[PDB]
């Protein structure tokens, strides 16, 4: 998924209004997580993922294995929070042009 400067940032200034739909803990990406994940991107597009006490090796290895499998896009990644976005075929959220 490839967004322009506008878009991401559009996404950006909505997730500030969310919370986390995914919790990743001491196991990481499991099979249970990446599914959770799928469904979370599937209902809501724009999406929260909190990955709390990674390290920054470890969370871009978590970041670029979700990427990898989702083809989620990133929007931002800041502390212990990851906000990925991908469309649907029934788009829920507006995004601009």
């Amino acid at each position: 998924t490839t967004l322009s400067t506008k878009q991401k940032q559009f996404l950006k200034g909505l997730a500030h209004h969310l919370n986390p739909v995914v919790m990743l803990g001491g196991n990481g990406l499991t099979e249970g997580v990446l599914a959770e994940i799928e469904n979370a991107l599937n209902h809501h597009e724009l999406i929260k993922v909190k990955v709390a006490g990674a390290d920054r090796e470890t969370k871009q290895l978590i970041i670029n294995a979700i990427v990898r499998e989702t083809k989620a896009a990133q929007v931002q990644t800041i502390g212990h929070i990851l906000v990925l976005y991908r469309p649907s075929e029934e788009a829920k959220i507006q995004l601009p042009r």
